[PDB]
């Protein structure tokens, strides 16, 4: 069964997945290191959704020996702090173990799939392989987040909107496993949805959000500020062009236009990204990866080589890359 759960850290998307299952019952652990171990230790973990807080008894702990083997485990942080994510979670993984990876832009393991550049290594996530050694793909079961959230303070989360989620097997199509974690998940409030080939949904929610992220740090613009200013909007539809034609020879062609998809996003409101709301930024997963993937696929990239190039700078004169 579905017993033992464990939280890689306390973040925004982990730590809620980690309180809606706490909040079902689920006995969860969590994987935790500095003052966010404290806070868990002393407090439990703290969900604010709805105006109401709970306080979520959980077993915290920075030793994963102690902990063991897991049936499930939620992988849900950012890629640079990835690298020293694996080998510590490494304690954690056996045999029978899934580990649910819910993250932004292209995932490590993303084309191990029957494809184009199946098995190719991405230098922007995973550049010495030593997070595909840490955590083997057949393990993975992959997770596109749909919903949002915020870590107010370390093991307090914040709820911001909606329970969707899609879970998807990265080889492809439907298994056991992936009625059994989306029945979990399910049942702790999640409308957890299935996908037939997760790649696609990864790709859709990264071509349509791919511009808008680093475009609201270099700018400061809100979403709909973004969108309305015309000169930069081609600027948009330009990079969300690239993008899609590096996807339609990867195996995810895309049926919207950038244009629709841009309606879409400024009747959302005057609200900011996850890029804008310390910490690295995450360009490589959601900017590098995409130019890399091009380079591979032949797709010339100039205009999302522009964004990179500008996003880059703009985060090395801050701390944040």
């Amino acid at each position: 069964s579905l017993t033992r759960i464990c939280i890689v850290g306390a973040g925004a998307v982990g730590g809620y997945l980690g309180a809606r299952l706490a909040l079902a019952g689920e006995a969860i652990n969590v994987l935790a290191r500095g003052a966010t171990l404290q806070a868990l230790q002393t407090a439990g973990l703290r969900l604010t959704e709805d105006g109401a807080t709970h306080t979520l008894p959980v077993r915290a702990t920075h030793d994963a020996a102690a902990l063991g083997e897991q049936d499930v485990v939620i992988v849900a942080v950012k890629a640079p702090a990835l690298e020293s994510v694996a080998a510590g979670i490494a304690p954690l993984i056996g045999p029978g173990t899934c580990v649910v990876v819910a993250m932004n832009g292209v995932p490590w393991w993303f084309f191990d799939r029957p494809g184009p550049l199946q098995g190719q290594r991405l230098q922007a996530v995973d550049p010495h392989g030593r997070i595909a050694q840490a955590i083997p793909t057949r393990h993975v079961l992959g997770c596109v987040v749909h919903l949002t959230c915020a870590t107010v303070s370390p093991g307090h989360i914040r709820h911001g909107n909606g329970r969707r989620l899609i879970l998807g097997e990265p080889a492809g199509g439907a298994s056991p496993r992936l009625a059994s974690i989306a029945a979990l998940f399910g049942r702790a409030g999640l409308q957890a949805e299935c996908s037939e080939a997760i790649q696609r949904d990864i790709w859709f929610k990264l071509w349509g959000n791919m511009t808008m992220n680093p475009v609201s740090v270099l700018t400061g613009a809100t979403c709909d500020r973004i969108l309305d200013d015309p000169l930069v909007s081609a600027f948009c539809l330009a990079v969300m062009a690239e993008a899609k034609a590096i996807g339609a020879r990867i195996g995810c062609p895309i049926e919207q236009s950038g244009e629709a998809r841009s309606a879409v996003t400024r009747q959302l409101g005057a609200f900011k990204t996850s890029m804008l709301q310390r910490g690295p930024l995450e360009i490589d997963a959601l900017v590098a990866s995409v130019r890399e993937i091009g380079l591979h696929v032949g797709v010339p990239t100039p205009q999302i080589d522009t964004l990179l190039g500008l996003v880059r700078l703009h985060a090395q004169t801050r701390g944040l890359y």
